[PDB]
């Protein structure tokens, strides 16, 4: 007979029931950045991509089942049907068109819209009890058009928003002062673009106030220039599209941060892209980015940030902005 | 100025990295070894290097970006081989996708030598066998310095393979794939096992035209693995990146695991010419300290042969 | 208040990937260091009959809790704290004085069992046992019957030490990595276990095949010495420091991770063996087990010299010598 | 031939990422465990004066070699073991309350280290030095003067645990992760710490401003009990299990993680202070310190209030008076 019932002797007739199953729709370059991340921090017992192309498709599911002897991760799946993702706890959406040169991330909408009519109600058969992580760009939006498409409570559909803005800021802020970005405390709030705000008011170094110790941060006023820091945060990704001609590493190391406060239910706090109405003095149904208590159930609670009034004017101005593409859909 | 109002310096500080690494060539290969590395915290530098300077500094700014999630505080790029002075482990990956290798391989390893004149050389680009050989030659390292990366990954193929079939964990399942990487590659059906049970001693047609189960068609799948990776998808990045990257742990961390890569083999398995092939390797902070003499079979021990002759067909047409 | 200042709530707590572990003694706190170390649960619950060791080993824990993944942690003598668990830890009991032997101390632990198993199936009738309290053999088959729990979900930790250790001295000899020494112990955790020498290999080359009279009392090396260390080493380190702990707490954790994260890797463990190997009894006893999610799916049949045959059927009759009696 | 030489032949005739712990008590082998699990070193050597006990943790340890990516762990009661150390771990001592200072009882522990250090910088002299032995910020001080180091390199863990305490009790209130409560304990270790109000926040929020009785008797929250409870808290686990282990043990590794990865980290650990917030003496007091491969580099300058600053002075003043009647 055969080799593996010489060998082994069965004991137990299973059915395959998921525990710890997370999905990514879009092999593109940041689903497949979110991947390998994911699969690098066991965060799941099970990874499903799926995506529209069948070849592209299998040829990156064989390219990291190749690598299951260097994994923790027993079960890699992939099809064009959403059937290979049900029951998955968390789904990532990383499926749509990217940025040009020189293009806004908001100039994307049309084009990602119609792609997430496609896309969310297949997800939404599959894993109705998901949580949702929109990463397409504008990210914001997205998130939005995902919950009134998906119909979910609010707590289940998550933007990656400005988590990685505020890495990229931490990072830039520890470069000058000498220390890692882990030690580096600052915000980016609003959207994921160029109408973010830094939140120079809370920004500190082991509970010191850098705007106490340097009264001119943040203004134009400033010898220091600090407020270029937040100039690159916002160029930074055009400036690595120009290079690269696309991001990648960062966003999927971002997006598999908040998955690990997802799947262990740390609670643990993010700058996140959320449904912020009756909060801030927004009275739209906009989600754009505050920081938020994130775990198993998604996002629990939001963190009332006590900005200045300028800092609050920036924010209601990337509200307004996104609300102005908003309203249009 | 912020830093001096906020930060009291105690200590004037040289950089010395204790646990560099440097990757040459960012391209697909390179930067999945570069994340694979960094998300295994297996270096306190990494350094990157490569002629396409847009990509180079996009590359590392993208990194760059994600230090808020990694544990390796410094992340470094250039043209100039200053970059990557006094690395522990140096990876090629830069190339094509022979002779423009070489070409390639004749300004890389010189300005590698010159800045990290102690480290070790990981070689993966193609035909890894010939350019780790190449890489040999030129920078006039003893052979326990120069390690292709070989039939790690080839390895790892057959043994996610081999456990699909039988319904257990790459990991629990044994089985190593020596010789050249790709095509004239060797399968050690004697040693393959799980649990330390001889799979050809249970099933004797293994390895075999005549076996029902066709368990040669496994080994035909590995060797063919990487063209229908690359139909599929253009090229392969994800399986080398870490098996790279499980090589550099057992080199960083002086673990003396046994892995299948590419070693300077004259003298051992009947091969009296300086080529290089797979065999089952001890790798530490020292690099290949020790062979491990497999018991071939006396066709198997053919098959090596032809591989070191075919090899040393090719090196001896190599102009540099 | 500061908490509502601070936050607004948006929403009103089932735990995902709950482990347990009963008896916070040393081989208790051990086995949860390290599963709190590899990040395998999302709670951690601790039960124990002395209750102000088990209030301080808790609080102990939390206090490190910025350093973990790990984010709840939770006691009590009361088992209710346990629900919900994939996965329950038994480590309570008597252990070895110097010299004695784990069989001896069947009797106070299979009484300690009567209590235990039935409130943790009653908190957590669906989670996988995982039993190392000793003579550890005996006590999983107890936690079986106990249990009512199907075979696949009643786990001995058994040989997966043995095997450890045996790999570390064979690593020593050979110059690599234990990773890289592949060897494995049958049988019973504790004197009888029985070495399978024709296994025992380096990147699939056979020892026996080099050295044919491995392990047999022939051989001038003195292999077999290399097992009796093994057997020996539990007496060695209880004389040394009185007790053994680090070990077996790794140990413990690499079968977790098998278990939680569905892994399907092979393990020597304790299971019912009866109708393999030529056994016809109710024993537990280690052999090669694909363990994942749902325990023991399927067992690897390890072909045996006459001689490894013999000695496991002997493993076999010391074990069920003592189970007949209960 | 022997079995290895039919199996292997050798091609190819110094441990780069070493770590040494001096005392496998309860403390010292939490330290090593936590320390292993984080594959942090390549080389762990143990040392102790107990040699049964020694062998017999060495032994435990080395059985789960397996299981681990740290190849080589070593001990013996002669620190030739030790050799190349990039980091010492000193646990030695008499059990002793955080804030003793009572002279013939830290003298004890003085003593030990005499016999200690000197062995610890004959084999590894260029190491870090890392003490968590009680009373700390005294011990410190004493393996500092008898090491010969420079101060970069003499680590107190100082008030780095009850910081990590303070965060876990500050996240239950306010449910949330620790990691993203932000507090900082500073000052001498135990009862006299000074807990800084002003820093402690969520998010870049201070709940000071959001709270101002934060830190008075008239807080009808009590938060300055919260600091009285970090103060209590070793005592009451003492109480419970017999001792305390396990925090202190993830909370050494975390800084043993800054030290080896070269991460520069701030951590609030306890340093030779002389020269800064206006210390005039050689002590050594918790602030944020910047650590990474040299030990402790440089400092944040935290604004401290008046009574804040007079605390870490008179901490100075009463760690100097105790220091100078001490003999080594
Ligand atoms: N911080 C953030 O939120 C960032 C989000 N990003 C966005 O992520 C998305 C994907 O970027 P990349 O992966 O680099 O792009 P890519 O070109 O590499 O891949 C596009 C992906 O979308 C998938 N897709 C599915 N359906 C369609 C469709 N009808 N048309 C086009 N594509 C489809 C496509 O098959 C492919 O998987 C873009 O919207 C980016 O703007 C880019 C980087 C970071
Ligand atoms: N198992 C193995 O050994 C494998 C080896 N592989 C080989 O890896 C190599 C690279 O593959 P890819 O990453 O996909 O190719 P790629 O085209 O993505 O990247 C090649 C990189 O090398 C760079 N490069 C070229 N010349 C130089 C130079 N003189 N100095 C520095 N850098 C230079 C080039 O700019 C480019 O960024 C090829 O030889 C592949 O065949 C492919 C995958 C597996
Ligand atoms: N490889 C293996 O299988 C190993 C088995 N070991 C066994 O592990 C067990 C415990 O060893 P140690 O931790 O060192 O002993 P320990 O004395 O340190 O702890 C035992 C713990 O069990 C607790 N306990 C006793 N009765 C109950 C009860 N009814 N309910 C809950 N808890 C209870 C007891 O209070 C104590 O905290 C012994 O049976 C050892 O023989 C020791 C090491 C290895
Ligand atoms: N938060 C903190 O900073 C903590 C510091 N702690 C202190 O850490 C120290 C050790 O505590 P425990 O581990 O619980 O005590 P322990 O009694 O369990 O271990 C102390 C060890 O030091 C050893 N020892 C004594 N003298 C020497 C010597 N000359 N050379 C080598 N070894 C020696 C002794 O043999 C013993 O194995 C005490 O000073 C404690 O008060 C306790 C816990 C936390």
């Amino acid at each position: 007979a055969a080799l593996k019932d010489q060998l082994i002797h069965n004991l137990l007739k299973e059915e395959h029931v998921p525990q710890n199953k997370i999905t990514v729709v879009g092999v593109g370059a940041v689903g497949m950045a979110c991947a390998i991340s994911i699969l690098m921090k066991d965060l799941a017992d099970e990874l499903a991509l799926v995506d529209v192309m069948e070849d592209k498709l299998k040829g990156e599911m064989m390219d990291l089942q190749h690598g299951s002897l260097f994994l923790r991760t027993p079960k890699i799946v992939s099809g064009k049907d959403y059937s290979v993702t049900a029951n998955s706890k968390l789904v990532i959406i990383t499926a749509g068109a990217r940025q040009q040169e020189g293009e806004s991330r908001l100039n994307l909408v049309q084009r990602n819209v119609n792609i997430f009519k496609f896309i969310i109600p297949n997800v939404v058969k599959y894993s109705p009890h998901c949580k949702l992580l929109v990463v397409s760009n504008p990210v914001d939006i997205l998130t939005y058009v995902a919950w009134k498409i998906s119909g979910f409570p609010k707590n289940r559909v998550i933007g990656s928003g400005c988590n990685l803005d505020s890495a990229r800021f931490r990072y830039l802020m520890g470069e000058r002062l000498g220390v890692h970005a882990l030690s580096c405390h600052g915000w980016i709030l609003g959207e994921h673009g160029d109408s973010s705000v830094p939140v120079w008011s809370g920004m500190n170094v082991a509970g010191v106030s850098l705007k106490t110790l340097h009264p001119e941060l943040g203004t134009d006023a400033d010898k220091e220039q600090w407020k270029q820091v937040h100039k690159q945060v916002v160029d930074s990704a055009y400036e690595v599209i120009k290079l690269k001609g696309y991001t990648s590493w960062a966003i999927g190391l971002s997006v598999a941060d908040l998955a690990e406060s997802i799947m262990k239910n740390l609670r643990r706090v993010h700058p996140i892209s959320t449904m912020i109405k009756g909060l801030y003095g927004i009275k739209e149904d906009v989600f754009l980015s505050v920081p938020c208590v994130l775990g198993q159930n998604g996002i629990s609670d939001v963190v009332k940030v006590t900005l200045t009034s300028e800092e609050e004017a920036h924010l209601k101005k990337s509200a307004d902005t996104l609300w102005g593409i908003q309203k249009e859909l």
